[PDB]
């Protein structure tokens, strides 16, 4: 059969041979059923969705079966088979819920790397899969190694760089797309996808799964399972929710320190300071001004041409057309 | 007496042998008499709160008398002899408010390694003896030294990153507590103390002499004084003010965008977008209207829902 | 004549000879006549705004130049005679609209070594001149060769770290000026005013051009072309409105709330209560605590001693006085 995709992939493991983290140069989403012929019987692959662990050796072997049919490929397991650290090809028969913390990092991966956008792969399961681990400058390290590896560095007179403690790390570790402005790095995780044109700023953050179409400018906060349209401007310190997904549409505009807890429709307006949420009593209002109705936010979701504010006035939401 | 703490530390200093900042691996809540009496003589302690800079050559002497005694302070002062960096010991008699900047940098310490929690201990009159700072990748750097070694760096073709400006380093450079997430370790400063399944996302922020008691998941401010208890959710840009102390209940649930200037009780729930101070006029609720009462008069009770009226603008508390 | 600025840099270059960031140790601000008269003709200025990239050996000769005129200039530029990277010289005759990457550089520095303040330097058409770039822990590097060497890092069990994808560095890569603090320094970029006396905290931000006159207690964000007053202190995720009409400025004295925000300028001695958005088109209810009229707050902008907060019981926006 077609696969949905394959990687071959440098990692690090801690003292108890277990995966904390792996690195794929160039991913691949549905690759050839030629390079998976060529592949497949050095790796010991019959079916289903694998992790496989290989050798140096078989780095080399697996480099020259793809002279001809793949070049880039061919010449990356060259450089692999030099490596210091372990490698693994992990290969997806189908787009199913994950099973290693390899197949984890290759989903997300082609989040990150735009070959898939946020919702179209399976991530079930994910967090159990993904461990809790420091992320130093020196790489990887397993919580437990920490405290030894921090005593060491600073009897030297120096100091163990340790910019993160969580499951995910930081997307610009792996990947940086094309066309893209990240002000603060440590604000957008692998998984994320950031769209051509888009500009992160420093209060932006964008979780895994989530992201935008570009082009955008992204000042506030982009939730797990959120996906922006094009030309939306997110502004300093506003929030979406973590039911419903949420989702933006083209051309919306969110004001500073707002917040959704609503999908917005094409060219929405939410006012600067206003939070609204599923449940919010909104004021319709017509043409002029004119208040038409009553309604709750949540009936009013996916919907084009609004605008939400707060009467300053009479603390009353409205929603004018 | 019994010794309220003791800690043997390796620090950094600058070229006028002031202080900037000291390193303990491995800090002593109420220590043995055992190992204060094998300790005293060799360093020249008597009596009180002391700050006692010590040499390779003492570290090496402490480091045999302990043998028996207590072998993980033995084997560390083994490791601190051999070192670059210069040694001090850290010896509190009492829980009082500090006089060095090795004593400041001991209390902080022992918050953080969850040894003692918020307001169990003395900290007044502590910025003054913190010095502000340069925290760069090679370590501590006085302010005064720094265009310098940034000069050099750029000449070499390479550059010399610095994080922070301050008088507080940020935690995780000293320690990384048990079943703990930090998402982003700059905004956790070194005297926060992270419970045990705590997660502190990117947007979250926890000070000095506050935290979190655990389990928890904070994506907002938890401010300098204020301690949160267990099973809270701090939701993301959330904030709490820096009179009275801020705390949150058990089991709270505080909303994006929102704001306590008051403490709340167990099971209390501020809705996303809403501040509410101690002045703030309250609507109180059975949905009938019982009275009006101020938020301070509603403090430190349990079960309670504060929000506003999306129709007409008024804080209420169901 | 006389010259606005010079300054003499070491800088980074891609493969194609563009450059990427210039280090300017000691910039200075209109330098005197002796200083211009011995350099000018070992660089080849006559006239106007120029970036001049001088040699190595170029360096030795202005540095025997300049002693007994002036000796740190001098010492400068032996150092920068040995160095492993390029040279350029900028010398700016008039303030105008920058027209290289090296005068857009010298510009921000000049701001952020305090020799100017904002809005008294031309800054037109800076952005097409600062070229979108991946800022590491091994210096600015070319998006097009970054991947590339993520690979040779990760090959070698290594990491390169990767903090910032913008057009602008973070300010404490090239100077920190004196009597300042700055919890998170990625938050604050190049061409800041950070004035003495101020404390940037954790959740604190200034873009260019932008800044305080100090002493400060700055928690909130202060936009790109906003300039705030001796003494004010700006709470908790307080934002302040971008340019990109009129220009916000916040007087001496003045007191911004925790997650408040505002879209007009304010006097001395003002007072915006937590969590209230206040806007130019806002209607405000103003008072004596009897309400004397309701006025828009663009009518309020620039007057000292008032007291902007929000009526819990019936929402209706008030200014005290
Ligand atoms: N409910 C929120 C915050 C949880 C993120 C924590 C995590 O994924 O580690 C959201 O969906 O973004
Ligand atoms: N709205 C913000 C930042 C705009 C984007 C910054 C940039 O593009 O460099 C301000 O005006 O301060």
């Amino acid at each position: 059969q077609s696969l949905f995709s394959l990687a071959f992939g440098v990692g690090t493991q801690n003292r108890q041979e277990a995966w904390l983290e792996v690195f794929y140069a160039l991913p691949l989403l549905k690759p050839s059923s030629e390079i998976v012929a060529a592949v497949a019987p050095i790796l010991g692959y019959a079916a289903g969705n694998q992790a496989l662990t290989f050798t140096s050796q078989q780095a080399y072997q697996l480099a020259d079966a793809l002279k001809g049919i793949d070049a880039a490929q061919s010449a990356l397991l060259s450089r692999l088979a030099e490596s210091q650290k372990p490698l693994v090809a992990t290969l997806l028969a189908e787009d199913a819920a994950p099973s290693s913390t390899a197949e984890a990092y290759l989903k997300l991966h082609l989040l990150s790397h735009r070959l898939v956008k946020p919702h179209a792969v399976n991530l079930s399961g994910i967090f159990p899969l993904l461990p809790n681990v420091a992320w130093t400058n020196i790489g990887a390290v397993d919580l437990a190694e920490l405290a030894e590896l921090q005593l060491e560095a600073r009897l030297k007179g120096k100091l163990l760089e340790v910019f993160s403690v969580d499951k995910f790390p930081k997307m610009t570790d792996y990947v940086v797309p094309a066309g893209v402005r990240i002000a603060d790095t440590a604000r957008v995780r692998l998984g994320a996808y950031i769209g051509e044109g888009t500009t992160v700023m420093h209060e932006g953050f964008v979780n895994f799964n989530a992201g935008t179409e570009g082009p955008g400018m992204i000042e506030g906060r982009v939730s797990a399972g959120v996906f922006v349209g094009k030309g939306s401007d997110l502004g300093g310190g506003c929030s979406t929710m973590g039911n419903i997904v949420i989702s933006v549409g083209e051309g919306c505009l969110i004001g500073a320190n707002a917040g959704i807890g609503i999908p917005l429709g094409d060219r929405n307006i939410v006012e600067a300071g206003l939070y609204i949420t599923a449940g919010t009593k909104v004021a319709l209002l017509d043409e002029q001004n004119a208040l038409v109705k009553v309604v709750k936010a949540r009936d009013l979701a996916g919907q084009p041409d609004l605008l939400f504010r707060r009467n300053s006035q009479n603390g009353a939401v409205e929603c004018k057309t």
